[PDB]
Protein backbone atom coordinates (compact mmCIF):
# COMPACT_ATOMS: atom_id res chain seq x y z
CA UNK A 1 0.00 0.00 0.00
CA UNK A 2 3.16 2.15 0.60
CA UNK A 3 3.72 1.84 -3.15
CA UNK A 4 0.37 3.66 -3.72
CA UNK A 5 0.99 6.21 -0.95
CA UNK A 6 3.74 7.71 -3.11
CA UNK A 7 1.65 8.25 -6.21
CA UNK A 8 0.42 11.67 -7.33
CA UNK A 9 -3.02 11.60 -5.74
CA UNK A 10 -2.15 9.65 -2.61
CA UNK A 11 -1.44 10.57 1.03
CA UNK A 12 2.22 11.50 0.64
CA UNK A 13 1.42 13.76 -2.33
CA UNK A 14 -1.01 15.61 0.03
CA UNK A 15 1.57 15.70 2.87
CA UNK A 16 4.07 18.11 1.27
CA UNK A 17 1.49 20.72 0.32
CA UNK A 18 0.78 21.68 3.99
CA UNK A 19 2.05 25.02 5.50
CA UNK A 20 3.79 25.79 8.81
CA UNK A 21 1.89 28.70 10.58
CA UNK A 22 -1.10 30.38 8.69
CA UNK A 23 1.10 33.28 7.54
CA UNK A 24 4.10 31.07 6.93
CA UNK A 25 6.19 30.17 3.90
CA UNK A 26 7.56 26.74 4.96
CA UNK A 27 5.92 23.36 4.21
CA UNK A 28 6.11 19.75 5.49
CA UNK A 29 8.53 17.26 3.83
CA UNK A 30 8.62 13.37 3.96
CA UNK A 31 11.52 13.20 6.49
CA UNK A 32 9.32 14.85 9.18
CA UNK A 33 7.59 11.51 9.66
CA UNK A 34 10.96 9.69 9.56
CA UNK A 35 11.99 11.98 12.41
CA UNK A 36 8.69 11.22 14.22
CA UNK A 37 9.50 7.46 14.03
CA UNK A 38 12.99 8.24 15.44
CA UNK A 39 11.37 10.06 18.39
CA UNK A 40 8.93 7.10 18.90
CA UNK A 41 11.95 4.73 19.00
CA UNK A 42 13.56 7.11 21.57
CA UNK A 43 10.43 7.06 23.79
CA UNK A 44 9.97 3.22 23.20
CA UNK A 45 6.68 3.37 21.21
CA UNK A 46 5.71 1.19 18.19
CA UNK A 47 6.42 3.27 14.92
CA UNK A 48 3.68 1.28 13.11
CA UNK A 49 1.12 3.38 14.97
CA UNK A 50 2.01 6.22 12.52
CA UNK A 51 0.72 4.01 9.67
CA UNK A 52 -2.80 3.76 11.13
CA UNK A 53 -5.54 6.28 12.08
CA UNK A 54 -6.18 4.37 15.34
CA UNK A 55 -2.43 4.41 16.20
CA UNK A 56 -2.21 8.14 15.46
CA UNK A 57 -5.33 8.85 17.65
CA UNK A 58 -3.94 7.16 20.71
CA UNK A 59 -0.46 8.77 20.31
CA UNK A 60 -2.14 12.22 20.13
CA UNK A 61 -4.01 11.25 23.34
CA UNK A 62 -0.70 10.24 25.01
CA UNK A 63 1.01 13.53 23.95
CA UNK A 64 -1.87 15.84 24.91
CA UNK A 65 -1.39 16.62 28.73
CA UNK A 66 2.38 17.20 28.31
CA UNK A 67 2.43 19.74 25.43
CA UNK A 68 2.76 23.03 27.42
CA UNK A 69 5.25 21.41 29.86
CA UNK A 70 7.24 20.12 26.89
CA UNK A 71 9.32 22.34 24.59
CA UNK A 72 8.20 23.44 21.09
CA UNK A 73 10.10 20.40 19.70
CA UNK A 74 7.51 18.20 21.46
CA UNK A 75 4.80 20.39 20.04
CA UNK A 76 6.40 19.99 16.54
CA UNK A 77 6.22 16.20 17.01
CA UNK A 78 2.53 16.49 18.09
CA UNK A 79 1.69 18.79 15.17
CA UNK A 80 3.38 16.33 12.74
CA UNK A 81 1.14 13.50 14.01
CA UNK A 82 -1.99 15.73 14.08
CA UNK A 83 -1.39 16.66 10.42
CA UNK A 84 -0.81 12.99 9.55
CA UNK A 85 -4.16 12.06 11.24
CA UNK A 86 -5.89 14.69 9.07
CA UNK A 87 -4.29 13.12 5.99
CA UNK A 88 -5.42 9.61 7.14
CA UNK A 89 -8.98 10.92 7.54
CA UNK A 90 -8.73 12.03 3.90
CA UNK A 91 -9.17 15.71 4.60
CA UNK A 92 -7.10 18.51 3.15
CA UNK A 93 -5.69 21.27 5.37
CA UNK A 94 -3.73 24.41 4.40
CA UNK A 95 -1.55 24.68 7.49
CA UNK A 96 -0.80 23.18 10.90
CA UNK A 97 -3.20 25.53 12.73
CA UNK A 98 -6.01 24.29 10.42
CA UNK A 99 -5.02 20.66 11.18
CA UNK A 100 -5.16 21.44 14.88
CA UNK A 101 -8.69 22.90 14.40
CA UNK A 102 -9.61 19.52 12.82
CA UNK A 103 -8.35 17.62 15.93
CA UNK A 104 -10.35 20.09 18.12
CA UNK A 105 -13.63 19.58 16.19
CA UNK A 106 -13.16 15.76 16.46
CA UNK A 107 -12.48 16.16 20.21
CA UNK A 108 -15.69 18.25 20.52
CA UNK A 109 -17.67 15.38 18.86
CA UNK A 110 -15.81 12.62 20.82
CA UNK A 111 -16.18 14.36 24.22
CA UNK A 112 -20.01 14.20 24.08
CA UNK A 113 -20.09 10.39 23.72
CA UNK A 114 -17.10 9.43 25.95
CA UNK A 115 -19.20 8.84 29.11
CA UNK B 1 3.83 7.63 7.02
CA UNK B 2 4.04 3.84 6.33
CA UNK B 3 6.41 2.14 8.78
CA UNK B 4 5.35 -1.36 9.76
CA UNK B 5 4.11 -2.66 6.42
CA UNK B 6 7.67 -3.44 5.28
CA UNK B 7 8.77 -5.06 8.60
CA UNK B 8 8.46 -8.61 10.01
CA UNK B 9 4.99 -9.13 11.43
CA UNK B 10 3.98 -6.55 8.74
CA UNK B 11 2.17 -6.67 5.38
CA UNK B 12 5.02 -7.85 3.24
CA UNK B 13 5.84 -10.49 5.84
CA UNK B 14 2.30 -11.78 5.54
CA UNK B 15 2.47 -11.59 1.74
CA UNK B 16 5.54 -13.91 1.62
CA UNK B 17 4.10 -16.41 4.18
CA UNK B 18 0.56 -16.71 2.74
CA UNK B 19 0.02 -19.82 0.57
CA UNK B 20 -1.26 -19.73 -3.02
CA UNK B 21 -3.67 -22.65 -2.36
CA UNK B 22 -4.04 -24.02 1.29
CA UNK B 23 -1.50 -26.95 1.31
CA UNK B 24 0.72 -25.49 -1.47
CA UNK B 25 4.45 -24.94 -0.94
CA UNK B 26 4.48 -21.62 -2.86
CA UNK B 27 3.59 -18.20 -1.41
CA UNK B 28 2.71 -14.82 -2.95
CA UNK B 29 5.66 -12.85 -4.36
CA UNK B 30 5.91 -9.04 -4.55
CA UNK B 31 5.63 -9.10 -8.37
CA UNK B 32 1.87 -9.96 -8.11
CA UNK B 33 1.27 -6.48 -6.59
CA UNK B 34 3.04 -4.95 -9.64
CA UNK B 35 0.99 -7.21 -11.97
CA UNK B 36 -2.24 -6.26 -10.11
CA UNK B 37 -1.27 -2.57 -10.59
CA UNK B 38 -0.84 -3.29 -14.33
CA UNK B 39 -4.31 -4.92 -14.63
CA UNK B 40 -5.82 -1.99 -12.62
CA UNK B 41 -3.93 0.49 -14.87
CA UNK B 42 -5.41 -1.33 -17.93
CA UNK B 43 -8.89 -0.90 -16.37
CA UNK B 44 -7.98 2.84 -15.63
CA UNK B 45 -8.51 2.53 -11.82
CA UNK B 46 -7.77 5.22 -9.02
CA UNK B 47 -4.47 4.36 -7.11
CA UNK B 48 -5.99 5.23 -3.70
CA UNK B 49 -7.92 2.01 -3.97
CA UNK B 50 -4.69 0.25 -2.99
CA UNK B 51 -4.17 2.67 -0.07
CA UNK B 52 -7.41 1.82 1.62
CA UNK B 53 -9.38 -1.28 2.41
CA UNK B 54 -12.66 0.30 1.34
CA UNK B 55 -11.06 0.87 -2.05
CA UNK B 56 -10.02 -2.76 -2.22
CA UNK B 57 -13.71 -3.50 -1.53
CA UNK B 58 -14.78 -1.41 -4.59
CA UNK B 59 -12.34 -3.47 -6.73
CA UNK B 60 -13.64 -6.73 -5.12
CA UNK B 61 -17.27 -5.65 -5.76
CA UNK B 62 -16.72 -5.15 -9.51
CA UNK B 63 -14.68 -8.39 -9.80
CA UNK B 64 -17.29 -10.44 -7.83
CA UNK B 65 -20.00 -10.98 -10.57
CA UNK B 66 -17.17 -11.79 -13.03
CA UNK B 67 -15.40 -14.62 -11.10
CA UNK B 68 -17.32 -17.61 -12.54
CA UNK B 69 -16.71 -16.40 -16.14
CA UNK B 70 -13.06 -15.57 -15.31
CA UNK B 71 -9.88 -17.56 -15.86
CA UNK B 72 -7.55 -18.58 -13.00
CA UNK B 73 -5.60 -15.36 -13.80
CA UNK B 74 -8.80 -13.24 -13.26
CA UNK B 75 -9.45 -15.16 -10.02
CA UNK B 76 -5.76 -14.65 -9.00
CA UNK B 77 -6.36 -10.89 -9.23
CA UNK B 78 -9.42 -11.28 -6.93
CA UNK B 79 -7.45 -13.42 -4.48
CA UNK B 80 -4.62 -10.83 -4.60
CA UNK B 81 -7.01 -8.00 -3.64
CA UNK B 82 -8.72 -10.25 -1.02
CA UNK B 83 -5.36 -10.92 0.62
CA UNK B 84 -4.38 -7.23 0.46
CA UNK B 85 -7.67 -6.33 2.19
CA UNK B 86 -7.16 -8.93 4.92
CA UNK B 87 -3.51 -7.93 5.30
CA UNK B 88 -4.42 -4.18 5.52
CA UNK B 89 -7.02 -5.08 8.14
CA UNK B 90 -4.24 -6.94 10.09
CA UNK B 91 -5.61 -10.44 9.88
CA UNK B 92 -3.11 -13.19 10.59
CA UNK B 93 -3.86 -15.04 7.36
CA UNK B 94 -1.99 -18.27 6.67
CA UNK B 95 -3.41 -18.95 3.22
CA UNK B 96 -5.62 -17.75 0.38
CA UNK B 97 -8.69 -19.58 1.65
CA UNK B 98 -8.51 -17.88 5.04
CA UNK B 99 -8.37 -14.51 3.28
CA UNK B 100 -11.43 -15.58 1.26
CA UNK B 101 -13.37 -16.66 4.41
CA UNK B 102 -12.91 -13.13 5.84
CA UNK B 103 -14.07 -11.56 2.53
CA UNK B 104 -17.06 -13.96 2.64
CA UNK B 105 -17.70 -12.89 6.28
CA UNK B 106 -17.88 -9.21 5.12
CA UNK B 107 -20.35 -10.16 2.33
CA UNK B 108 -22.48 -12.24 4.78
CA UNK B 109 -22.49 -9.31 7.26
CA UNK B 110 -23.32 -6.86 4.43
CA UNK B 111 -26.22 -9.15 3.35
CA UNK B 112 -27.46 -9.38 6.99
CA UNK B 113 -28.08 -5.58 6.91
CA UNK B 114 -29.19 -5.49 3.21
CA UNK B 115 -32.94 -5.61 4.05
CA UNK C 1 25.24 -12.88 52.03
CA UNK C 2 26.38 -12.40 48.41
CA UNK C 3 27.90 -15.94 48.23
CA UNK C 4 24.44 -17.58 48.51
CA UNK C 5 23.28 -16.09 45.14
CA UNK C 6 25.09 -18.71 42.99
CA UNK C 7 24.20 -21.69 45.29
CA UNK C 8 22.79 -24.75 43.43
CA UNK C 9 18.97 -24.79 43.07
CA UNK C 10 19.15 -21.02 43.72
CA UNK C 11 17.61 -18.28 41.58
CA UNK C 12 20.67 -17.79 39.32
CA UNK C 13 21.06 -21.60 38.84
CA UNK C 14 17.40 -21.77 37.74
CA UNK C 15 17.50 -18.71 35.40
CA UNK C 16 19.72 -20.43 32.80
CA UNK C 17 17.55 -23.55 32.53
CA UNK C 18 14.48 -21.51 31.37
CA UNK C 19 13.47 -21.05 27.69
CA UNK C 20 13.42 -17.52 26.21
CA UNK C 21 10.64 -18.60 23.79
CA UNK C 22 8.49 -21.83 24.17
CA UNK C 23 9.49 -23.73 20.99
CA UNK C 24 13.11 -22.55 20.80
CA UNK C 25 16.59 -23.63 21.87
CA UNK C 26 17.38 -20.17 23.30
CA UNK C 27 17.82 -20.09 27.09
CA UNK C 28 17.74 -17.05 29.38
CA UNK C 29 21.21 -15.55 30.13
CA UNK C 30 22.50 -13.10 32.82
CA UNK C 31 23.36 -10.65 30.03
CA UNK C 32 19.58 -9.97 29.63
CA UNK C 33 19.42 -8.80 33.28
CA UNK C 34 22.55 -6.62 32.80
CA UNK C 35 21.00 -4.97 29.70
CA UNK C 36 17.64 -4.51 31.51
CA UNK C 37 19.44 -2.99 34.56
CA UNK C 38 21.26 -0.48 32.28
CA UNK C 39 17.98 0.55 30.63
CA UNK C 40 16.45 1.48 34.00
CA UNK C 41 18.69 4.64 33.72
CA UNK C 42 16.74 5.32 30.48
CA UNK C 43 13.39 4.98 32.33
CA UNK C 44 15.01 6.89 35.34
CA UNK C 45 14.38 3.96 37.68
CA UNK C 46 16.42 2.60 40.65
CA UNK C 47 18.39 -0.72 39.85
CA UNK C 48 18.01 -1.88 43.51
CA UNK C 49 14.40 -2.84 42.74
CA UNK C 50 15.69 -5.92 40.83
CA UNK C 51 16.84 -7.49 44.16
CA UNK C 52 13.31 -7.76 45.56
CA UNK C 53 9.97 -9.22 44.37
CA UNK C 54 8.04 -6.07 45.36
CA UNK C 55 10.49 -3.84 43.40
CA UNK C 56 10.19 -6.09 40.33
CA UNK C 57 6.38 -5.89 40.70
CA UNK C 58 6.57 -2.05 40.82
CA UNK C 59 8.57 -2.19 37.54
CA UNK C 60 5.71 -4.31 36.04
CA UNK C 61 3.18 -1.70 37.34
CA UNK C 62 5.14 1.14 35.69
CA UNK C 63 5.38 -0.88 32.42
CA UNK C 64 1.65 -1.81 32.48
CA UNK C 65 -0.02 1.44 30.98
CA UNK C 66 2.64 1.46 28.18
CA UNK C 67 2.42 -2.20 27.02
CA UNK C 68 -0.06 -2.02 24.11
CA UNK C 69 1.58 1.04 22.45
CA UNK C 70 5.16 -0.04 23.39
CA UNK C 71 7.76 -1.32 20.92
CA UNK C 72 9.15 -4.91 20.93
CA UNK C 73 11.95 -3.78 23.25
CA UNK C 74 9.39 -2.70 25.89
CA UNK C 75 7.60 -6.03 25.64
CA UNK C 76 10.90 -7.90 25.82
CA UNK C 77 11.80 -6.08 29.05
CA UNK C 78 8.27 -6.72 30.54
CA UNK C 79 8.46 -10.41 29.70
CA UNK C 80 11.99 -10.59 31.25
CA UNK C 81 10.78 -8.87 34.48
CA UNK C 82 7.80 -11.30 34.67
CA UNK C 83 10.19 -14.32 34.56
CA UNK C 84 12.38 -12.56 37.21
CA UNK C 85 9.30 -12.11 39.46
CA UNK C 86 8.45 -15.84 39.01
CA UNK C 87 12.06 -16.89 39.78
CA UNK C 88 12.12 -14.56 42.86
CA UNK C 89 8.79 -15.97 44.16
CA UNK C 90 10.20 -19.51 43.45
CA UNK C 91 7.69 -20.51 40.78
CA UNK C 92 8.81 -23.03 38.21
CA UNK C 93 7.98 -21.62 34.74
CA UNK C 94 9.52 -23.50 31.79
CA UNK C 95 9.38 -20.54 29.41
CA UNK C 96 8.17 -16.92 29.12
CA UNK C 97 4.47 -17.78 28.44
CA UNK C 98 3.92 -19.54 31.81
CA UNK C 99 5.33 -16.48 33.62
CA UNK C 100 2.94 -14.14 31.73
CA UNK C 101 -0.04 -16.30 32.80
CA UNK C 102 1.12 -16.40 36.48
CA UNK C 103 1.72 -12.60 36.73
CA UNK C 104 -1.82 -12.17 35.35
CA UNK C 105 -3.30 -14.71 37.84
CA UNK C 106 -1.95 -12.71 40.84
CA UNK C 107 -3.38 -9.48 39.38
CA UNK C 108 -6.77 -11.18 38.70
CA UNK C 109 -6.95 -12.36 42.37
CA UNK C 110 -5.86 -8.85 43.54
CA UNK C 111 -8.62 -7.27 41.38
CA UNK C 112 -11.40 -8.61 43.69
CA UNK C 113 -9.68 -7.00 46.73
CA UNK C 114 -8.93 -3.61 45.14
CA UNK C 115 -12.05 -1.38 45.47
CA UNK D 1 13.79 42.31 35.87
CA UNK D 2 15.77 39.08 36.32
CA UNK D 3 18.83 41.31 36.97
CA UNK D 4 17.18 42.69 40.14
CA UNK D 5 17.07 39.14 41.66
CA UNK D 6 20.91 39.30 42.02
CA UNK D 7 20.44 41.64 44.99
CA UNK D 8 20.52 40.48 48.63
CA UNK D 9 17.15 39.06 49.64
CA UNK D 10 16.55 38.13 45.96
CA UNK D 11 16.35 34.71 44.36
CA UNK D 12 20.06 34.11 43.81
CA UNK D 13 20.80 35.06 47.39
CA UNK D 14 18.18 32.78 48.87
CA UNK D 15 19.25 29.85 46.69
CA UNK D 16 22.85 29.77 47.79
CA UNK D 17 22.04 30.05 51.52
CA UNK D 18 20.19 26.68 51.67
CA UNK D 19 21.98 23.49 52.95
CA UNK D 20 21.92 20.46 50.62
CA UNK D 21 21.09 18.00 53.44
CA UNK D 22 19.99 18.11 57.12
CA UNK D 23 23.66 17.65 58.07
CA UNK D 24 27.05 18.21 56.41
CA UNK D 25 28.59 21.57 55.53
CA UNK D 26 27.66 21.65 51.85
CA UNK D 27 25.26 24.37 50.59
CA UNK D 28 23.40 24.73 47.23
CA UNK D 29 25.17 26.55 44.37
CA UNK D 30 23.70 28.13 41.17
CA UNK D 31 25.53 25.48 39.11
CA UNK D 32 23.07 22.84 40.50
CA UNK D 33 20.32 24.73 38.60
CA UNK D 34 22.30 24.25 35.36
CA UNK D 35 22.39 20.45 35.93
CA UNK D 36 18.63 20.41 36.76
CA UNK D 37 17.85 22.45 33.62
CA UNK D 38 20.05 20.14 31.50
CA UNK D 39 18.12 17.13 32.80
CA UNK D 40 14.83 18.90 32.17
CA UNK D 41 15.93 19.72 28.59
CA UNK D 42 17.02 16.08 28.19
CA UNK D 43 13.51 14.93 29.31
CA UNK D 44 12.24 17.54 26.70
CA UNK D 45 10.80 19.99 29.30
CA UNK D 46 10.34 23.73 28.48
CA UNK D 47 12.86 26.16 30.25
CA UNK D 48 10.14 28.90 30.09
CA UNK D 49 8.51 27.27 33.14
CA UNK D 50 11.53 27.80 35.38
CA UNK D 51 10.85 31.48 36.10
CA UNK D 52 7.24 30.77 37.10
CA UNK D 53 5.93 29.24 40.30
CA UNK D 54 2.92 27.89 38.38
CA UNK D 55 5.44 26.32 35.95
CA UNK D 56 7.44 24.84 38.87
CA UNK D 57 4.25 23.49 40.48
CA UNK D 58 3.57 21.71 37.15
CA UNK D 59 7.20 20.38 37.01
CA UNK D 60 6.74 18.96 40.55
CA UNK D 61 3.55 17.25 39.21
CA UNK D 62 5.43 15.85 36.18
CA UNK D 63 8.07 14.13 38.33
CA UNK D 64 5.56 12.89 40.97
CA UNK D 65 4.22 9.51 39.58
CA UNK D 66 7.74 8.06 39.06
CA UNK D 67 9.18 9.01 42.52
CA UNK D 68 8.35 5.55 43.97
CA UNK D 69 10.60 3.61 41.54
CA UNK D 70 12.80 6.68 40.82
CA UNK D 71 16.59 6.85 40.70
CA UNK D 72 18.59 8.84 43.31
CA UNK D 73 19.33 11.37 40.54
CA UNK D 74 15.57 11.72 39.73
CA UNK D 75 14.84 12.17 43.46
CA UNK D 76 17.76 14.68 43.73
CA UNK D 77 16.31 16.55 40.71
CA UNK D 78 12.86 16.60 42.44
CA UNK D 79 14.45 17.96 45.65
CA UNK D 80 16.28 20.62 43.54
CA UNK D 81 12.99 21.76 41.96
CA UNK D 82 11.26 21.74 45.38
CA UNK D 83 13.88 24.15 46.76
CA UNK D 84 13.40 26.44 43.68
CA UNK D 85 9.63 26.59 44.34
CA UNK D 86 10.41 27.71 47.94
CA UNK D 87 12.92 30.29 46.63
CA UNK D 88 10.36 31.68 44.10
CA UNK D 89 7.64 32.21 46.74
CA UNK D 90 10.33 33.63 49.10
CA UNK D 91 10.15 31.09 51.92
CA UNK D 92 12.96 31.33 54.47
CA UNK D 93 14.24 27.78 54.06
CA UNK D 94 17.53 26.79 55.75
CA UNK D 95 17.85 23.33 54.10
CA UNK D 96 16.19 20.66 51.92
CA UNK D 97 14.36 19.23 55.00
CA UNK D 98 12.69 22.55 55.75
CA UNK D 99 11.72 22.92 52.07
CA UNK D 100 10.14 19.48 52.17
CA UNK D 101 8.43 20.05 55.57
CA UNK D 102 6.89 23.20 54.04
CA UNK D 103 5.81 21.42 50.90
CA UNK D 104 4.08 18.57 52.74
CA UNK D 105 2.45 21.21 54.96
CA UNK D 106 1.34 23.37 51.96
CA UNK D 107 -0.02 20.17 50.28
CA UNK D 108 -2.13 19.36 53.40
CA UNK D 109 -3.33 23.00 53.42
CA UNK D 110 -3.99 22.96 49.60
CA UNK D 111 -5.90 19.61 49.86
CA UNK D 112 -8.31 21.23 52.35
CA UNK D 113 -9.36 23.64 49.55
CA UNK D 114 -9.00 21.44 46.42
CA UNK D 115 -10.43 17.90 46.45
CA UNK E 1 16.64 28.80 34.89
CA UNK E 2 16.81 32.64 34.77
CA UNK E 3 17.60 32.13 31.06
CA UNK E 4 13.79 31.76 30.62
CA UNK E 5 13.40 35.58 30.68
CA UNK E 6 15.62 36.01 27.56
CA UNK E 7 14.32 32.75 25.97
CA UNK E 8 12.14 33.04 22.85
CA UNK E 9 8.59 33.09 24.30
CA UNK E 10 10.01 34.69 27.49
CA UNK E 11 9.48 38.22 28.88
CA UNK E 12 12.32 39.95 27.09
CA UNK E 13 11.46 38.31 23.75
CA UNK E 14 8.10 40.09 24.36
CA UNK E 15 9.84 43.37 25.49
CA UNK E 16 11.07 44.05 21.93
CA UNK E 17 7.73 43.45 20.10
CA UNK E 18 6.37 46.74 21.51
CA UNK E 19 6.54 50.11 19.67
CA UNK E 20 7.40 53.14 21.80
CA UNK E 21 4.67 55.36 20.38
CA UNK E 22 1.62 54.66 18.09
CA UNK E 23 3.23 56.61 15.21
CA UNK E 24 6.89 55.76 15.92
CA UNK E 25 8.88 52.86 14.50
CA UNK E 26 11.49 52.53 17.29
CA UNK E 27 10.84 49.69 19.76
CA UNK E 28 11.28 49.26 23.51
CA UNK E 29 14.92 48.22 24.26
CA UNK E 30 16.50 46.62 27.34
CA UNK E 31 18.34 49.76 28.40
CA UNK E 32 14.99 51.26 29.48
CA UNK E 33 15.08 48.76 32.35
CA UNK E 34 18.74 49.60 33.16
CA UNK E 35 17.80 53.28 33.12
CA UNK E 36 14.83 52.67 35.48
CA UNK E 37 17.18 50.85 37.90
CA UNK E 38 19.50 53.88 37.80
CA UNK E 39 16.56 56.33 38.33
CA UNK E 40 15.51 54.27 41.40
CA UNK E 41 19.16 54.28 42.63
CA UNK E 42 19.45 58.09 42.06
CA UNK E 43 16.33 58.86 44.13
CA UNK E 44 17.30 56.21 46.81
CA UNK E 45 14.70 53.49 46.12
CA UNK E 46 15.44 49.72 46.19
CA UNK E 47 15.57 48.27 42.54
CA UNK E 48 14.27 44.82 43.74
CA UNK E 49 10.74 45.95 42.80
CA UNK E 50 11.62 45.43 39.08
CA UNK E 51 11.87 41.62 39.35
CA UNK E 52 8.20 41.28 40.18
CA UNK E 53 4.78 42.00 38.79
CA UNK E 54 3.50 43.17 42.16
CA UNK E 55 6.43 45.59 42.73
CA UNK E 56 5.67 47.20 39.36
CA UNK E 57 1.93 47.36 40.18
CA UNK E 58 2.83 49.06 43.46
CA UNK E 59 5.17 51.60 41.73
CA UNK E 60 2.26 52.69 39.46
CA UNK E 61 0.14 53.43 42.58
CA UNK E 62 3.06 55.26 44.25
CA UNK E 63 3.99 57.42 41.22
CA UNK E 64 0.34 58.26 40.39
CA UNK E 65 0.39 61.60 42.37
CA UNK E 66 3.72 62.38 40.65
CA UNK E 67 2.30 62.07 37.12
CA UNK E 68 0.22 65.19 37.15
CA UNK E 69 3.10 67.58 37.72
CA UNK E 70 6.11 65.52 36.70
CA UNK E 71 8.46 65.97 33.76
CA UNK E 72 8.44 64.22 30.40
CA UNK E 73 11.10 61.84 31.76
CA UNK E 74 8.77 61.02 34.66
CA UNK E 75 5.91 60.21 32.28
CA UNK E 76 8.28 58.09 30.11
CA UNK E 77 9.38 56.25 33.22
CA UNK E 78 5.75 55.66 34.40
CA UNK E 79 4.89 54.37 30.92
CA UNK E 80 8.05 52.12 31.07
CA UNK E 81 6.83 50.62 34.39
CA UNK E 82 3.32 50.05 32.90
CA UNK E 83 4.98 48.18 30.03
CA UNK E 84 6.96 46.08 32.56
CA UNK E 85 3.74 45.22 34.37
CA UNK E 86 2.25 44.14 31.01
CA UNK E 87 5.38 42.18 30.08
CA UNK E 88 5.43 40.44 33.52
CA UNK E 89 1.90 39.30 32.66
CA UNK E 90 3.20 38.22 29.25
CA UNK E 91 1.02 40.51 27.18
CA UNK E 92 1.83 41.37 23.53
CA UNK E 93 1.14 45.09 23.91
CA UNK E 94 1.04 47.03 20.61
CA UNK E 95 2.34 50.27 22.12
CA UNK E 96 2.29 52.64 25.10
CA UNK E 97 -1.38 53.69 24.53
CA UNK E 98 -2.41 50.07 24.98
CA UNK E 99 -0.15 49.50 28.01
CA UNK E 100 -1.83 52.47 29.67
CA UNK E 101 -5.37 51.20 28.85
CA UNK E 102 -4.42 47.81 30.28
CA UNK E 103 -3.50 49.39 33.60
CA UNK E 104 -6.78 51.39 33.83
CA UNK E 105 -8.75 48.28 32.86
CA UNK E 106 -7.38 46.28 35.75
CA UNK E 107 -7.64 49.28 38.09
CA UNK E 108 -11.37 49.84 37.72
CA UNK E 109 -11.76 46.16 38.58
CA UNK E 110 -9.22 46.25 41.45
CA UNK E 111 -10.52 49.57 42.96
CA UNK E 112 -14.00 48.14 43.50
CA UNK E 113 -12.58 45.05 45.30
CA UNK E 114 -9.48 46.38 47.15
CA UNK E 115 -11.33 48.91 49.36
C1 LIG F 1 1.50 -1.81 -0.98
O1 LIG F 1 1.37 -1.42 -2.14
C2 LIG F 1 2.44 -2.95 -0.62
C3 LIG F 1 3.69 -2.93 -1.53
C4 LIG F 1 5.06 -3.25 -0.92
C5 LIG F 1 5.60 -2.23 0.12
C6 LIG F 1 6.41 -1.06 -0.45
C7 LIG F 1 7.40 -0.45 0.54
C8 LIG F 1 8.06 0.84 0.01
C9 LIG F 1 9.11 0.59 -1.08
C10 LIG F 1 9.71 1.88 -1.67
C11 LIG F 1 8.75 2.67 -2.58
C12 LIG F 1 8.42 1.96 -3.90
C13 LIG F 1 7.46 2.76 -4.78
C14 LIG F 1 7.09 2.06 -6.09
C1 LIG G 1 5.72 8.14 5.61
O1 LIG G 1 5.21 7.45 4.74
C2 LIG G 1 6.81 9.09 5.18
C3 LIG G 1 7.59 8.52 3.97
C4 LIG G 1 9.10 8.84 3.94
C5 LIG G 1 9.98 7.65 4.34
C6 LIG G 1 11.45 7.84 3.93
C7 LIG G 1 12.34 6.70 4.46
C8 LIG G 1 13.82 6.87 4.06
C9 LIG G 1 14.70 5.73 4.61
C10 LIG G 1 16.16 5.85 4.17
C11 LIG G 1 17.09 4.79 4.79
C12 LIG G 1 16.70 3.33 4.49
C13 LIG G 1 16.64 2.97 2.99
C14 LIG G 1 17.95 3.17 2.23
C1 LIG H 1 25.43 -14.40 53.97
O1 LIG H 1 25.72 -13.46 54.71
C2 LIG H 1 25.49 -15.81 54.49
C3 LIG H 1 24.13 -16.28 55.05
C4 LIG H 1 24.15 -17.71 55.61
C5 LIG H 1 24.63 -18.79 54.61
C6 LIG H 1 23.77 -18.87 53.34
C7 LIG H 1 24.22 -19.97 52.36
C8 LIG H 1 25.60 -19.71 51.73
C9 LIG H 1 25.97 -20.76 50.67
C10 LIG H 1 27.24 -20.42 49.87
C11 LIG H 1 28.50 -20.18 50.72
C12 LIG H 1 28.92 -21.38 51.58
C13 LIG H 1 30.22 -21.13 52.36
C14 LIG H 1 30.65 -22.32 53.21
C1 LIG I 1 15.60 42.45 34.24
O1 LIG I 1 16.38 43.28 34.69
C2 LIG I 1 16.04 41.18 33.59
C3 LIG I 1 16.83 41.26 32.36
C4 LIG I 1 16.35 42.49 31.65
C5 LIG I 1 16.96 42.57 30.24
C6 LIG I 1 17.84 41.36 29.61
C7 LIG I 1 19.38 41.35 29.30
C8 LIG I 1 20.17 40.13 29.83
C9 LIG I 1 20.09 39.82 31.33
C10 LIG I 1 20.81 38.51 31.72
C11 LIG I 1 22.33 38.57 31.55
C12 LIG I 1 23.02 37.28 32.04
C13 LIG I 1 24.54 37.32 31.87
C14 LIG I 1 25.24 36.05 32.36
C1 LIG J 1 19.19 29.40 34.88
O1 LIG J 1 19.48 30.04 33.87
C2 LIG J 1 20.07 29.47 36.10
C3 LIG J 1 21.30 30.38 35.83
C4 LIG J 1 22.42 30.29 36.89
C5 LIG J 1 23.59 31.20 36.49
C6 LIG J 1 24.89 31.01 37.30
C7 LIG J 1 25.53 29.61 37.23
C8 LIG J 1 25.80 29.08 35.81
C9 LIG J 1 26.63 30.02 34.91
C10 LIG J 1 27.01 29.41 33.55
C11 LIG J 1 25.83 28.85 32.73
C12 LIG J 1 24.72 29.87 32.42
C13 LIG J 1 23.59 29.27 31.58
C14 LIG J 1 22.45 30.25 31.31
Amino acid sequence: GARASVLSGGELDKWEKIRLRPGGKKQYKLKHIVWASRELERFAVNPGLLETSEGCRQILGQLQPSLQTGSEELRSLYNTIAVLYCVHQRIDVKDTKEALDKIEEEQNKSKKKAQ
